[PDB]
């Protein structure tokens, strides 16, 4: 259906399923021909709505810019094929949002939402966290030199410290880091009727965990988000526990896979580049510039979705009110108008305007906290390494949605 799509059956199914984010080989090159050929045009595959494919840096920051035009809100902001839409709406009572995160919220709501925690997010907060977060970088450094020269750099150590500081900077214990992993690893990881009892279920116990905390930061606040955020009010009044526990959850979620896979990027593009590790560990100034292009390079999130609330106009494309609208960071992140060379790691690489954050009103609330924790994770591990190779192929997620590398088999010389 839809005579308005013009973007090849191929095409269309590669940049859009899951699969093809496995393979950078798959994804990429697809991504490619549509900013040369095609880029901002309508795909329409099926089990899918049809949607417009935004694969150009310009396009991606002019629609994030504008969310009175383009929605998070209206549709689903992840990209969902129809049948688990419609099994998330019958969850949800009939919104497609499983839960009441920032992600999807419109304005006035999000900006009052978001305005709660923006400032506790920014460098100069965010720098309170540094001593805690080199303890928690060091203890990942020397769980992965307690192997003999041999781990995955994903399963032995990057899964671990992004997860600690954001349970850090909310204020969960240390000991509960198995719960934690569950909520990012199990329940938010990649019959009908079953499914939908397990997950009422599996939210409620989480909501439950969380709620002890609100509570308990109401008598004895502390200087973490938990805190914040259960002692903000709005109107004279406490925000709603809904409100809440969706902030927590879409924190640990939103800054733990995202992170781990950045950092597993890094590593891949030292391996195959050691001339620019030399680099980073002669010059350590160039760290958070090192940080900046794992991200671009990386790209973990592969799309968020917008819903056009109005007839409107972008590159000359006639975009109809109700069009959903994907918007690709990756492909953003290659467009050759901004970036020379786009798919070599290059750590030198200033200025990175990449858009690994995404940009406009939803751009990463965590982004420097991200950058900070990486930054002095890489601070902490590059000078105990003398050299890093990869011992075999990396395995990325088979993701539409956060993906990038899951297992980074590496060998290491230590310094
Ligand atoms: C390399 C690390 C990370 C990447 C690549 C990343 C990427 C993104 C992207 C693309 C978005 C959507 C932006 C948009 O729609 O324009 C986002 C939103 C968000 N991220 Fe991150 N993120 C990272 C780390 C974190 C961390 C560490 C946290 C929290 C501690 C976090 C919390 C959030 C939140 C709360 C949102 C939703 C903000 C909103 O809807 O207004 N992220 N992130
Ligand atoms: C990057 C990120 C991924 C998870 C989102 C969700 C679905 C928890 O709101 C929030 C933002």
């Amino acid at each position: 259906m839809d005579a308005r799509a013009t973007i090849p059956e191929h095409i269309a199914r590669t940049v859009i399923l899951p699969q093809g984010y496995a393979d950078d080989e798959v994804i990429y090159p697809a991504f490619k021909w549509l900013r040369d050929e095609q880029p901002l045009a309508m795909a329409h595959i099926e089990g899918y709505d049809p949607m417009w494919i935004a694969t150009k840096h310009a396009d991606v920051m002019q629609i994030g810019k504008q969310p009175g035009l383009f929605s998070n809100a209206e549709g689903s902001e992840i990209l969902y094929d129809q049948n688990n839409e419609a099994f998330m709406r019958s969850i949800s009572g009939g919104c497609p949002h499983v839960i009441d995160s920032l992600t999807s919220m419109d304005p006035p709501t999000h900006t009052a939402y978001r305005g709660l925690t923006l400032n506790w997010f920014q460098p100069a907060s965010i720098r309170k966290l540094e001593e805690n977060i080199r303890r928690i970088a060091q203890a990942s450094v020397q769980r992965l030199l307690d192997f003999d020269g041999e781990c995955d750099f994903m399963t032995d150590c990057a899964l671990y410290y992004p997860l600690h500081v954001v349970m850090t900077a909310l204020g969960v214990p240390e000991d509960d880091e198995p719960l934690m992993l569950k909520l990012t690893q199990d329940f938010a990881g990649v019959s009908a009727d079953e499914a939908a009892r397990r997950f009422h279920e599996t939210i409620a116990t989480f909501y439950d965990y969380f709620n002890g905390f609100t509570v308990d930061r109401r008598s004895c606040p502390k200087d973490d988000v938990m805190s914040l955020l259960a002692n903000s009010k709005l109107d004279g009044n406490y925000i709603d526990d809904k409100y809440i526990n969706a902030y927590y959850v879409a924190i640990a979620t939103a800054g733990h896979d995202t992170t781990s896979s950045s950092s597993g990027g890094a590593i891949i593009g030292l391996s195959r580049n050691p001339e620019q590790l030399a680099l980073a560990k002669s010059d350590p100034a160039l760290i958070p510039r090192l940080v900046d292009e794992a991200v671009r390079w990386t790209a973990p999130v592969k799309s968020f979705m917008r819903t056009a609330l109005a007839d409107t106009e972008v590159r000359g494309q006639n975009i109809k009110r109700g069009d959903r609208i994907m918007l690709s960071y990756p492909s953003a992140n290659r467009d050759e108008e901004v970036f020379s060379n786009p798919d070599e790691f290059d750590i030198t690489r200033f200025p990175n305007r990449h858009l690994g954050f995404g940009w406009g009103a939803h751009m990463c609330l965590g982004q420097h906290l991200a950058k900070l924790e990486m930054k002095i994770f890489f601070e902490e591990l590059l000078p105990k390494l003398k050299s890093v190779e990869l011992s075999g192929p990396p395995r990325l997620v088979a993701t539409n949605f956060v993906g990038g590398p899951k297992n980074v088999p590496i060998r290491f010389t230590k310094a």
